[PDB]
Protein backbone atom coordinates (compact mmCIF):
# COMPACT_ATOMS: atom_id res chain seq x y z
CA UNK A 1 0.00 0.00 0.00
CA UNK A 2 1.31 3.60 -1.32
CA UNK A 3 0.16 7.46 -0.37
CA UNK A 4 0.90 10.79 -0.93
CA UNK A 5 1.53 13.26 1.48
CA UNK A 6 1.55 16.88 0.65
CA UNK A 7 3.19 19.42 2.67
CA UNK A 8 4.31 23.15 2.25
CA UNK A 9 7.63 24.98 2.28
CA UNK A 10 8.39 28.40 2.69
CA UNK A 11 9.57 29.63 -0.31
CA UNK A 12 12.56 31.20 1.09
CA UNK A 13 13.43 27.99 3.06
CA UNK A 14 13.60 26.16 0.35
CA UNK A 15 16.71 26.51 -0.89
CA UNK A 16 17.48 24.71 2.58
CA UNK A 17 15.50 21.31 1.59
CA UNK A 18 17.12 20.79 -2.04
CA UNK A 19 21.15 21.69 -0.28
CA UNK A 20 22.02 22.98 -3.55
CA UNK A 21 22.52 20.72 -6.48
CA UNK A 22 19.47 18.85 -5.03
CA UNK A 23 22.05 17.04 -2.83
CA UNK A 24 19.74 16.94 0.66
CA UNK A 25 16.50 15.97 -1.72
CA UNK A 26 18.53 12.79 -3.81
CA UNK A 27 19.84 11.80 0.38
CA UNK A 28 16.11 12.08 2.09
CA UNK A 29 15.01 9.97 -1.31
CA UNK A 30 17.83 7.43 -1.00
CA UNK A 31 17.29 7.09 2.97
CA UNK A 32 14.06 6.61 2.89
CA UNK A 33 12.56 4.86 -0.22
CA UNK A 34 10.26 7.92 -0.65
CA UNK A 35 9.51 9.74 -3.93
CA UNK A 36 9.91 13.51 -3.23
CA UNK A 37 8.99 16.35 -5.80
CA UNK A 38 8.92 20.55 -5.23
CA UNK A 39 6.61 22.26 -7.07
CA UNK A 40 6.81 24.06 -9.97
CA UNK A 41 9.89 26.42 -9.24
CA UNK A 42 7.69 29.27 -10.23
CA UNK A 43 4.39 28.56 -8.44
CA UNK A 44 2.79 27.93 -4.71
CA UNK A 45 -0.05 26.75 -2.92
CA UNK A 46 -2.92 29.07 -1.97
CA UNK A 47 -2.49 33.13 -1.19
CA UNK A 48 1.01 31.15 -0.13
CA UNK A 49 4.55 31.93 -0.75
CA UNK A 50 5.02 28.16 -0.21
CA UNK A 51 5.99 25.55 -2.71
CA UNK A 52 3.79 22.62 -2.56
CA UNK A 53 6.49 19.01 -1.85
CA UNK A 54 4.83 16.16 -2.44
CA UNK A 55 6.14 12.82 -0.96
CA UNK A 56 4.82 8.91 -1.86
CA UNK A 57 5.60 5.84 -0.95
CA UNK A 58 4.84 3.66 1.79
CA UNK A 59 3.01 5.05 4.73
CA UNK A 60 5.97 4.47 7.10
CA UNK A 61 8.32 5.92 4.25
CA UNK A 62 6.34 9.07 3.56
CA UNK A 63 6.04 10.00 7.03
CA UNK A 64 9.78 9.36 7.68
CA UNK A 65 10.41 11.96 4.84
CA UNK A 66 7.88 14.31 5.97
CA UNK A 67 10.07 14.47 9.06
CA UNK A 68 13.23 14.77 7.81
CA UNK A 69 11.87 17.37 5.78
CA UNK A 70 10.37 19.28 8.96
CA UNK A 71 13.74 19.56 10.61
CA UNK A 72 14.77 21.86 8.11
CA UNK A 73 12.05 24.23 7.56
CA UNK A 74 13.41 26.54 10.08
Amino acid sequence: MKELVEMAVPENLVGAILGKGGKTLVEYQELTGARIQISKKGEFLPGTRNRRVTITGSPAATQAAQYLISQRVT
